[PDB]
């Protein structure tokens, strides 16, 4: 289709070099299409950019059904995710610096905690709101430590991606063992 | 002093708009100087970036000294740090994102941590690599989750910022148990 092009083209766009930096001649250049169309679907560079946001956030939350139950094997989830969208995350950091309904799920999810807490699944004297944080910033660790990732290469005893991914479980299994 | 007042202005500057966005303009107005001075110090905006970074990075790596004895202590102590300096979180991000020495500080604390584990003083079987990079990402937490963040407001039971500190602190406590 031409809104799909359009999009997957806007989205390798926006993790490259954010809204600002973004350009629309690249953009339609690369969607095989041109400026004029792409301003028929979207209103701007910036009402482009917050549909890319919006349709990234919604993949994620559907990729993302909360176990309350697993909160480990929820967080290689989130894990999995990133490991194979890296430009989803440079996508949406890009826009919690350039910017600065998600707090619908997010409100849901500790909900959810609450009610593990409730039927004695989490430890009751965790606050939700640190456990919701806490797992997702652990799960985007190799994202957000490019730096360290870097000297990962060959300081890793198993180089081995899944290696990263046993630890941050296991890591999360340490802070909410599970029932 | 007047390297110093770029310095400020610059670094205020930098956490706000980034590099590409970023104004000598702007800078030079507000360290009480003129553009032509700046650029006696610093070759360019870009030049002048990096000196802000390493600065920033260097206070850092002075600021946490790593303990390997005590884990959850160190992430309360880069917790504070950038609970402090917010806008050094946007100043690194920026240039992650933007760009894309301080690898020799880290190949010293992974082997500091190689050490505590012959010692006997943390688990034999984590990779320094997952506890060095694991523990950083959970102690950003709060600048990594600005969306959460955002609902801990009244959300959190204890809605004091160092009731945030605890559950990270007690969070890493559980991952690797002090001995």
């Amino acid at each position: 289709s031409t809104r799909q092009r359009i999009v997957a083209a806007a989205k390798e766009e926006f993790a490259r070099h954010g809204i600002a930096g973004a350009r629309v001649d690249r953009i339609a250049k690369q969607a095989r299409t041109s400026k004029e169309r792409v301003y028929a679907y979207f209103r701007s560079k910036e009402a482009l950019y917050a549909h890319v946001a919006e349709r990234e956030t919604t993949a994620l939350i559907e990729a993302t059904q909360l176990d309350p139950a697993d909160l480990p094997g929820y967080a290689g989830i989130l894990f999995d995710h990133f490991a194979a969208r890296p430009d989803h995350y440079r996508l949406i950091t890009w826009g919690r610096l350039e910017l600065a309904p998600l707090q619908a799920t997010i409100a849901g999810k500790l909900d959810k905690l609450r009610d593990a807490q409730r039927i004695g699944l989490l430890d009751p004297a965790w606050d939700p709101v640190d456990v919701l944080a806490l797992i997702n910033q652990i799960a985007m660790t190799w994202a957000g430590q490019p730096e360290i990732a870097a000297a990962a290469a060959d300081q890793a005893v198993d180089p081995s991606v899944t290696a990263r991914r046993a630890a941050l479980v296991t890591a999360v299994e340490h802070m909410f063992p599970r029932p």
